């Protein structure tokens, strides 16, 4: 007998005897479970890293969520699948247009192949705007197909989500956006689905709010992966088999007086170019954001026609804090992205500042904390952890957190 598989974006994934599962842990510097476990929070994940594989995995650059997720979703870096930051600029207008319509998704997703192929499929989000991204091609007529995110659980309807009020059905409240138990929801969601649904391919994501305000071991911190760990023991203790990796990292970003350390990106260009000759793209954020939420460690540059690109990069690579400039060229190839959606330069900052357009109307600094955030190559480094002994998966740089679905179905076959 032959063996069954599914075929996506020129990967080979055997099918799942048992349940496969690929949780993203948002912004989980590896750190964080680190200190967690050494403080005896996580007694599942500890006995499961001492019985299966761990490793360190590469995130995409930039190391920002959406990048990450869709990555993760169809095993392809935005090369392929075209998600490779939030919005996108186009030169002519001058428009940006959001990038959250699955329309702009360029590949299929893992869900969807395995659908069309006669799976159970379900993927749960904690906010709401990657889930119409993750969800593209699964349909929800057949009983096999579940899609919804915490942050509207209530509005989920059979026909559209393949589940009727899933906030009614699990028996919570629609959590707070800005909180931690919006990522309970999902993990909660992900465990009653397993139990209910018993799906073969399963995602769960959840967000990055508690990593951007607290640092690994500190109480917030530490609370948030030992709950993780009781949903962690109950997927486990089902049979499943489970991959918990990250989109990315997270680092301070913050100047010793505890402000944020930014380099002003738009006013240096402003400087060498002339005034707006040059646009820069903060990919981390939707642009109509203006507190501090909008600063990561990744952009991007479209220049003005003529200028000389090889002298405007080395100006910038001079300045302490940018620590890589590339062509559009050589970053799509290094960086394994779409050259029609990222701009004529690309730039990457140090380990503890970000990148920020400009102190003329300026990005105001709301919450009180300092700047933790990621983007760069300093949050490229994610957890890789499976349940299952596998002496051949690979380790970073190799090992891609993209591989998450291909060694999760690998070890659930
Ligand atoms: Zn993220
Ligand atoms: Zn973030």
């Amino acid at each position: 007998m032959s063996k069954i598989s599914v075929t996506v974006n020129g990967r080979r994934y055997p099918w799942p005897r048992v349940p496969a599962i690929a949780v993203c842990l948002d912004g989980c510097e590896p750190a964080y479970l680190d200190a967690a476990i050494d403080a005896g929070l996580m007694p599942a994940l500890k006995r499961i890293k001492e019985r299966g594989a761990v490793r360190l995995a590469h995130s995409v650059i930039p190391s920002f969520t959406n990048p990450n997720n869709l990555s993760i979703a169809t095993g392809s870096p935005p090369a392929v699948h075209g998600i490779c930051g939030n919005y996108l600029y186009e030169p002519s207008t001058g428009e940006e247009v959001m990038m959250n319509d699955p329309k702009f998704l360029r590949a299929p997703t893992i869900f969807q192949a395995f659908y069309d192929a006669g799976a159970r499929v379900a993927v749960v989000t904690a906010k709401d705007k990657l889930r119409a991204l993750l969800g593209k091609g699964l349909r929800f007529d057949e009983g096999r197909a579940v899609c919804f995110s915490s942050e509207k659980s209530d509005k989920a309807t059979r026909a559209e989500h393949g589940i009727d009020n899933a906030s009614a059905w699990l028996g919570r409240p629609v959590p707070e956006v800005y909180s931690a138990a919006l990522s309970e929801f999902v993990f909660a969601a992900g465990v009653k689905l397993l139990r209910e649904f018993r799906p073969d391919i399963m995602y769960l994501t959840t967000t990055d709010y508690v990593q951007h305000k607290y640092a690994p071991g500190v109480p917030e911190a530490n609370s948030f992966y030992e709950m993780f760990d009781r949903y962690l023991a109950e997927l486990d203790g089902l049979g499943a088999a489970i991959v918990v990796t990250a989109d990315h990292g997270m680092k301070p970003k913050h100047k010793a007086d505890g402000s944020p350390d930014v380099i002003y990106v738009q006013d240096l260009l402003d400087e060498w170019l002339g005034k707006d000759a040059a646009r820069v793209i903060l990919p981390i954020t939707d642009p109509y954001v203006v507190h501090h939420g909008a600063l990561g460690s990744f952009a991007t540059a479209y220049l003005p026609d003529g200028c000389d690109r090889s002298e405007i990069m080395a100006r910038l690579k001079a300045i302490q804090g940018v620590d890589v400039v590339l062509g559009r060229e050589e970053a799509c190839r290094r960086f394994e992205l779409p050259e029609d959606r990222i701009g004529d330069i690309v730039l990457v900052s140090s380990e503890n500042k970000t990148l920020g357009t400009s102190e003329h109307r300026h990005d105001l600094a709301a919450l009180d904390e300092p700047l933790r955030s990621h983007g760069g190559l300093t949050e490229q480094e994610v957890p890789f952890i499976v349940n299952r002994v596998l002496p051949e998966l690979p380790n970073a740089p190799r090992l891609r957190n993209f591989d998450a679905f291909f060694y999760a179905v690998t070890a659930a076959a």
